[PDB]
């Protein structure tokens, strides 16, 4: 490659697979915006808050892709794994889902960070401190406080709860 | 008829039909509107949304006598059956009247598309297609949402529940 | 399903099926973006044409989701399969494969219509003719006439040719 | 110095040693910009090109200049080595130069990375990261693409190919 300098090819494939986690992590998102839209679960707040995050996702995978050109790096495509779930339960149960998939994508983050400081490519650290490593701490936070509220609300009176919170959190 | 072209008598009688069905849906929704109005329902936003549908009913009804006149069909009035019931119990119990008096509407609809399709009028079915077919969907699933919603809010906790809803669901 | 009518599992099923195949289309209009991106290809035109497809096509997979859900279906996911290329030649081969990507979505949107036909489905067979048929015609008909240009731009005189047709044709 | 702090001699050493190679770089595009303004090249908008990054290394070594003040250090001037041409060649030539001359100062920005990195001198490093490492990386990358299409343009019809890269790629 005429551009490529101090891009080790394990950064480089390991950023083809980061970039297939997103790609996942994408899909997840999509059927659970979906599910939430169910005329038999209709939570559109809910629904909103998962597509939003299919939407944040797809710009994460676009911005590795487009590094991944910058560098000199090669894209290189595997399938798509189908989400873990057909049906994603009640909103904390979802909750829980999309915050452990969170934790997936923010602990391969942090490897990738281990790879690329051990492989001393500044670039690339930076590069994942700035685009990826706050929005993944800021929206794990988000995702906390959302479990915490729906726990509050939970248990016997639980129906009512779910209504309120994606009423009353839930933006729409 | 100077103008009518494709146009069988057929049609033109189960035209006559649909409009006295959607003068009778109309009709249905004027009665739940003011049944929610009533000093001992005082559910206001409920009564809005089925003061909206007695509106929208009869924007159907008046769409389907003026492609009546379009096509040269003559408009033929019978007498308007009175709603089926005069109190209309609780928000879920006339969600779900309201459910089946459009699934009956729809299916009028669908029989009458079958029928233009029979007697090879594409015009009618294309009529129904693009100013009825989608709006019955688009309200259908609006009302399952409803129910859905309704049912989550519902059981011991319920007078609180209808309230919840009509407040934050239900506009104004 | 509470809100279910006139929509058969046939069509259900072949509405995911549908699905799969555009968010596989999507795909591989994602790799054909970041191909034309490579330092080592450059035609950064070529590039933006490929990344609107990808988007034009998540448009189509989210419309099926949608309708899926208004017409009281379930959505269920499989696994997206990698797109056939890792490589995509130069912009004539692209804009071939994408030519045959693009009739094998419209015979799909054609078998469909069929099969909605076949189970008299007029609400699924206007919503094919309204948001996908028209924009099928129309995209085929822009990739062939952007055919007829790289081949007259073609042959011995061929570097150039791609060069002008990126910076000339190409928006960008 | 009554402000240094966490600030190396060999940094600081180094940091005037980059200073004179982005002075060096400055001085080689003021030649570049000047030889494609010749009468007997007269290709405008290679000229501005060359000229552009003229003055952005001379933002660089006025950024270096300053936080070298900021952290205490020193800074000392050396002779300005002449550019290593008077002639530049045909486009493809300089452009070669060019991204030559990009990737040692990238390198000699990752030297001294690596360097405040052994001194602990985290400032130093972001400063380098945030101001630096990333628009080396967009510029080669662009290099890179510029060279692609000078190449798809060259050969044996190279001055019609030159001649439309200025006029078609290159502002003005
Ligand atoms: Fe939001
Ligand atoms: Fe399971
Ligand atoms: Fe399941
Ligand atoms: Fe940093
Ligand atoms: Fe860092
Ligand atoms: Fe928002
Ligand atoms: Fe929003
Ligand atoms: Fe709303
Ligand atoms: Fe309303
Ligand atoms: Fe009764
Ligand atoms: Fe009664
Ligand atoms: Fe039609
Ligand atoms: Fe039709
Ligand atoms: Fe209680
Ligand atoms: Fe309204
Ligand atoms: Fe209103
Ligand atoms: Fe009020
Ligand atoms: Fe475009
Ligand atoms: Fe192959
Ligand atoms: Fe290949
Ligand atoms: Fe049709
Ligand atoms: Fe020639
Ligand atoms: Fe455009
Ligand atoms: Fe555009
Ligand atoms: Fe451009
Ligand atoms: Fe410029
Ligand atoms: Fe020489
Ligand atoms: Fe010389
Ligand atoms: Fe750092
Ligand atoms: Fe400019
Ligand atoms: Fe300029
Ligand atoms: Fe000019
Ligand atoms: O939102
Ligand atoms: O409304
Ligand atoms: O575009
Ligand atoms: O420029």
């Amino acid at each position: 490659s005429q551009i490529r300098q101090n891009y080790s090819t394990d950064v480089e494939a390991a950023v083809n697979s980061l970039v297939n986690l997103y790609l996942q992590a994408s899909y997840t998102y999509l059927s659970l915006g979906f599910y939430f839209d169910r005329d038999d679960v209709a939570l559109e707040g809910v629904s909103h808050f998962f597509r939003e995050l299919a939407a944040a996702k797809r710009a994460g995978y676009e911005r590795l892709l487009k590094m991944q050109n910058q560098r000199g790096g090669r894209a290189l495509f595997q399938d798509i794994k189908k989400p873990a779930e057909d049906e994603w339960g009640k909103t904390p149960d979802a909750m829980k889902a999309a915050m452990a998939l969170e934790k997936k994508l923010n602990q391969a983050l942090l490897d990738l960070h281990a790879l690329g400081s051990a492989r001393t490519d500044p670039h690339l650290c930076d590069f994942l401190e700035t685009h990826f490593l706050d929005e993944e701490v800021k929206l794990i936070k988000k995702m906390g406080d959302h479990l915490t509220n729906l726990h509050r609300l939970g248990g016997p009176e639980a129906g009512l709860g779910e209504y309120l919170f994606e009423r009353l959190t839930l933006k729409h």
